[PDB]
């Protein structure tokens, strides 16, 4: 009966409001305020919210969704179906969210200290590390220094967090994790669809690969770096090596044109973290899209507490479901890695906003790629010269033009196979064809085989290098990046159109083209409410996820690389 499942959409609507809004707020104070007592309060509203979900997931699967003939209906019942870990047996998930927890909070207070010295956290210490260190053995310091401590520490969990997930997933219908995570893009052609994707990104990446090597060369000399073999992973400036931007100054094409320390420009210009989200703020807004409510400002923590608080420092947007309250906590530092980063959570939030008046089943992105993708379009304009020349952090020529591509590409380019390549592996460990015997061997594996990358000290047993990685014990799917990053080009390229620039997609800046926002709006206000290809329809008025966007942004790149690559006879690849 319609009228039966339409009353029972509306009760799950109200009672979810309530307890989602109160899980929220205890693990809000958790993550700002890691203590026993935090933490316990946090275990306890767990419970609370796994009773409400199985007692309307209960519900919900007494309704034969083929029967019903609303669609909206259907969709939200068919989803509240899905109990997630609040399938397990009260034993198994008291235990399941007691490791979720003991994951994120060992990751997140490890630090890897000198015998008699200072003890480093990731943030901000060891990243400052990873990005500007020019020294081979400091560097290793602190990349291995990381996976000891960090990785090494996660191995013990996550054999049953595995079991756990795994369980979880079958009891709600899907064959394991994996299989339940990829479904969020309702999308069966998914594997093949992405595998085109990488394989047609792969003439960047090996071009970009092979050049940046080179340059390592020259700076570590040639007894460290093999021109024909994968590069060594502590050297690309990030932890991860999964953005490339920090070693921007080892690989300028173009050497004789400078370019401003943005850095010591956001510094010396008295640039603070509130500075930098009011103005991912004032983009927004020139779009004609919602500010962030005055509630944001109190509420969020966009610093690292000096007050002896010990929080999770990896960003984050929050949505409290009660339509009103949204807040980032970001330990930000002032610099441009970071101000990109707040414009990636501030588009998080930007869509919380326009989503917040459908039914709290149906707010989500289109898929979760979409939901990644926002903040980090409205990014690529803020980082054009041109744009960044208007912040007062840069000072024509092919050169600037050059060498500012290369910029972009050791961030986007560089992130295509990291990104597909985390969940490449945990698919296959939720799938068992990597048992705990090969977990770290298996990700080397494809470290090598997607980044051409390998580890600068040979991992021996008890490493577990993917625990060094906050979404592994944190237990946040990957692949949403690689989407990501590949649909972000394809809506700046149709904004840009919308916002009537004209020239090489590089030089576009959407700045305050209403028409642009107006296209972001439509599409973020759908939610979860129709397949994904209608969101993408209405901002590029087409329905595929295309690499072409990407490749005509890099275009005049990859024309430098190969003529470069040739004139200093690279062998593109590894072995
Ligand atoms: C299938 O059912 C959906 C959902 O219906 C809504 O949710 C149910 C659980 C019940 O509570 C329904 O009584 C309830 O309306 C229908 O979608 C809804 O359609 C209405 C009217 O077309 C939309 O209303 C709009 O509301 C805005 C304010 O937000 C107004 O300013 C607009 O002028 C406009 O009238 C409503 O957004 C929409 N709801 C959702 C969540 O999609 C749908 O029409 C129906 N399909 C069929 C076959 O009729
Ligand atoms: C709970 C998820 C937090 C996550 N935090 C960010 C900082 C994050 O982990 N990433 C990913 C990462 O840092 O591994 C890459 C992604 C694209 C560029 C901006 C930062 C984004 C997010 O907001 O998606
Ligand atoms: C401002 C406002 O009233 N928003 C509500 C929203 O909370 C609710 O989810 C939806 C129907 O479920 O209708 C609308
Ligand atoms: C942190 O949590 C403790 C323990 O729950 C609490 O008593 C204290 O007031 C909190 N501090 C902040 C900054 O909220
Ligand atoms: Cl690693
Ligand atoms: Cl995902
Ligand atoms: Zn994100």
């Amino acid at each position: 009966d319609e009228a039966e499942a339409s009353k029972f959409v509306e009760e799950y609507d109200r009672t979810s409001q309530v307890v989602w809004n109160e899980y929220a707020g205890a693990n809000w104070n958790y993550n700002t305020n890691i203590t026993t007592e935090t933490s316990k309060i946090l275990l306890q509203k767990n419970m609370q919210i796994a009773q409400h979900t199985l007692k309307y997931g209960t519900q919900a699967r007494k309704f034969d969704v083929n029967q019903l003939q609303n669609t909206t209906i259907k969709r939200i019942i068919k989803k509240v179906q899905d109990l997630e870990r609040a399938a397990l047996p009260a034993q198994e998930l008291e235990e399941y969210n007691k490791i979720l927890l003991d994951m994120e909070t060992t990751y997140s207070v490890a630090t890897v200290c000198h015998p008699q010295g200072s003890c480093l956290q990731l943030e901000p210490d060891l990243t400052n590390v990873m990005a500007t260190s020019r020294k081979y053995e400091d560097l290793l310091w602190a990349w291995e220094g990381w996976r000891d401590k960090a990785g090494r520490a996660i191995l013990q969990f996550y054999p049953k967090y595995v079991e756990l997930i795994n369980q979880a997933a079958r009891l709600n219908g899907y064959v394991d994790a994996g299989d339940s995570w990829r479904s969020m893009y309702e999308t069966p052609s998914l594997e093949q669809d992405l595998e085109r994707l990488f394989q047609e990104l792969q003439p960047l990446y090996l071009n970009l690969h092979a050049y940046v090597r080179r340059a390592l060369h020259r700076h570590y000399g040639a007894q460290h770096i093999n021109l024909e073999g994968p590069i060594p992973a502590h050297l690309l400036g990030n932890m991860w090596a999964q953005t490339w931007s920090n070693i921007y100054d080892l690989v300028v094409p173009f050497p004789s044109a400078p370019s401003m320390d943005t850095t010591e420009a956001m510094l010396k210009q008295g640039w603070t973290p509130r500075r930098m989200f009011k103005e991912a703020d004032d983009f927004f807004t020139s779009l004609g899209l919602l500010p962030v409510p005055p509630e944001f400002w109190q509420k969020s923590m966009l610093e690292k507490p000096d007050d002896g608080r010990e929080v999770v420092c990896h960003a984050s947007a929050w949505d409290f479901y009660n339509g009103k309250d949204f807040r980032i906590k970001q330990c930000t530092t002032v610099n441009l890695e970071d101000l990109v980063v707040a414009h990636h959570e501030m588009g998080h939030i930007q869509y919380f906003m326009q989503y917040k008046d459908l039914p709290v089943a149906l707010r989500e992105g289109a898929n979760p790629g979409f939901h990644e993708a926002i903040g980090d379009v409205l990014a690529l304009s803020v980082s054009t010269p041109k744009h960044l020349h208007s912040l007062n952090l840069l000072s024509g020529s092919d050169e600037h033009d050059i060498n500012f591509l290369m910029k972009m590409a050791l961030d986007k380019i560089a992130f295509i196979p990291f990104s597909y390549l985390v969940d490449q592996w945990r698919w296959r460990v939720f799938d068992g064809s990597i048992t705990k015997e090969n977990y770290n061997q298996e990700w080397w594996s494809l470290r090598l085989k997607y980044q051409g990358l390998c580890p600068p000290v040979p991992r021996t047993q008890g490493d577990f290098d993917p625990g060094a990685k906050f979404h592994i014990p944190s237990s946040v799917p990957y692949i949403r990046y690689f989407v990501s990053f590949i649909i972000q080009f394809q809506f700046h390229e149709a904004l840009c159109q919308a916002a009537g620039h004209t020239g090489p997609l590089h030089k576009c800046d959407i700045y305050q083209s209403k028409e642009a926002g107006q296209r972001l709006a439509t599409a973020m206000k759908l939610g979860f409410s129709r397949p994904w290809p209608e969101a993408m329809q209405l901002i590029t008025g087409q329905p595929q996820m295309s690499a072409s966007a990407m490749l005509s942004y890099f275009k005049p790149l990859l024309d430098w690389l190969r003529t470069e690559n040739e004139l200093h006879g690279e062998k593109l690849g590894w072995p």
